[PDB]
């Protein structure tokens, strides 16, 4: 990230071997699982370009996965050209958001100006618009296939359905019209009619609660 | 969370790996016992919304819960809502951080008088937690030692229920969960607590 030095200088803070470890061992444990984009972007809080490479290329396995990334990346940057016409100092190109062709001390410049041109963000959004795309690819079950069953509990059937709901779909933020009654209409029959009884508008408390 | 610069500036302080692992680690060693709340609230001081939902996104199992709690949190941005009709002011989505920016966030939250739309949200976020804990008591038949959950741990539950409510002690065998249980079934009858929880440790 960045730092200020003894001379009053804005220079790099090179990313903490903790931070390393923790990211290596997120993906090794948790692969492209939902949870990992959240912690991915929390873990990279402040990051150059530079570290945010750093990071990608700290993932061993999943070569197919980082080249689909690369693929995304470079979209984004191509977007971002488009959008942005080149006519303080000089102003980034989508290769330089994405650090390829912009130096370490260009990047902490573009951040640390004032006002700040916040290419670590812009290209951690990216990154993230890709990741995304591959856990929903990696999603090997289609919330349709989530059903209650004999003897589950129906806490441990809302569990497995908002969870494959979190990634056969991008992100968290879940819960249409749509996804209600269809978390309705799986679980089995004694409990479908016990939360209809509820009438519409029930809270997931409430429905919980009901077939507890 | 937030500090301020020599500069005089209020800059945000990037949430640590150690606390962004101890939170996702507390959840999946004690789920909803009741001390995750203290916890929650230690681990969050000072944060900012965007802080909050970092942690709170950071869980990757749970998503009962997890969803529960998105439910509660827009009860409270809607009843803010209602309460602060805006004629800037923080609307709900503000406070939980899902329509407002870091910058913006900090500016609330620094500002004379402030606005401190952090302690708010985490207001918010530990009602939610509270229902969670409601709806997870047992009620003694009902409690299992969990997946990951530390034997020390519960212990502390099983008496706790046990007082709300080798008879006894014979059932804290049975519902440990199978790592344990061998371990235990191995150290023979007649094993006194300190013993048990030594060998789980």
């Amino acid at each position: 990230p960045i730092v200020q030095n003894l001379q009053g200088q804005m220079v790099h803070q090179a990313i903490s071997p903790r931070t390393l470890n923790a990211w290596v061992k997120v993906v090794e444990e948790k692969a492209f699982s939902p949870e990992v984009i959240p912690m991915f972007s929390a873990l990279s809080c402040g990051a150059t370009p530079q570290d945010l490479n750093e990071m990608l290329n700290t993932v061993g396995g999943h070569q197919a996965a980082m080249q689909m990334l690369k693929e995304t990346i470079n979209e984004e940057a191509a977007e971002w050209d488009r959008l942005h016409p080149v006519h303080q100092m000089r102003e980034p190109r989508g290769s330089d958001i994405a650090g390829t062709t912009s130096t370490l001390q260009e990047q902490i410049g573009w951040m640390t100006h004032n006002p700040p041109i916040p290419v670590g963000e812009i290209y951690k959004r990216w990154i993230i618009l890709g990741l995304n795309k591959i856990v929903r690819m990696y999603s090997p079950t289609s919330i349709l296939d989530i059903r209650q069953g004999p003897k589950e509990p129906f806490r441990d059937y809302v569990d497995r359905f908002y969870k494959t709901l979190r990634a056969e779909q991008a992100s968290q933020e879940v819960k249409n019209a749509a996804t209600e009654t269809l978390l309705v209409q799986n679980a089995n029959p004694d409990c479908k009619t016990i939360l209809k009884a509820l009438g519409p508008g029930a809270t997931l408390e409430e429905m919980m609660t009901a077939c507890q």
